[PDB]
């Protein structure tokens, strides 16, 4: 299986582990993990975070042929589990978390979108447009020990976590771009830039 292969001590996650558009797994709803976690489920989260750190290291990214990322969801590794990793550097980190069974439990009426649009590791093309998301979210998740965390996010952090949670729900960023008018600005939409 993908999880068995990826969680080998010797394995570093790279672009060859990341599935692309068209793979049914990206459109499937991922399964909740149960507690206690298996060693493999813990290792997977750790490997995913290591991938993000490698992708953000210019030297390592070059050596490994990585595209830079600030989030990764297990379904992108062909693993249909509700596990995501997020690593947003402060422009060392604005947000660093491995989240098991993450869930948005509250959100703002206000919407937000990145002014520069969104990119995705499983998408090898540019898809222009404002990706409309909630401006602010409250997120519950469990850590590797099964301890519950409840955090509040705004700005970039909020965008990134919503993007990754979408993956575990079979949703892609362009699903949230206005079809007819990709750069439309509705009342109540904050453009982040
Ligand atoms: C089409 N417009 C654009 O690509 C886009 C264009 C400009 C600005 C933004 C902000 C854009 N948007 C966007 N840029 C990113 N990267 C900026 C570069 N950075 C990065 C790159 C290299 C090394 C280290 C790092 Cl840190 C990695 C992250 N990432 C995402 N997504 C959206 S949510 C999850 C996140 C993700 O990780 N995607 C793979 N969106
Ligand atoms: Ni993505």
């Amino acid at each position: 299986s993908a999880i068995e292969r990826i969680t080998k001590a010797a394995h570093l996650i790279d672009m060859n582990d990341i599935i692309r558009e068209g793979n049914p797994t990206l459109r499937t709803v991922a399964e909740e993990v149960t507690f206690p976690l298996s060693d493999q489920e813990i290792i997977l989260g750790e490997k995913m975070m290591q991938f993000l750190k490698h992708s953000q290291d210019p030297v390592m990214a070059e050596k490994m042929g990585l595209r830079g990322g600030v989030g990764l969801a297990a379904p992108q590794l062909d693993i249909s589990k509700r596990i995501i990793a997020v690593l947003v550097p402060n422009i060392a980190y604005d947000l660093e978390a491995i989240m098991y069974n993450p869930k948005i439990v509250s959100h703002s009426v206000q919407d937000a979108a990145l002014g520069e649009g969104e990119g995705c590791l499983s998408v090898d093309r540019n898809v222009p447009g404002y990706v409309v998301r909630h401006a602010r979210v409250t997120v519950d998740y469990f850590d590797k020990d099964g301890e519950k965390h409840r955090i509040k996010l705004k700005g970039y952090n909020s965008i990134v976590v919503q993007h990754e949670i979408d993956h575990i729900n079979g949703i892609m960023f362009y699903d949230r771009i206005n079809e007819k008018d990709p750069f439309a600005v509705k009342d109540g939409l904050l453009i982040l830039e």
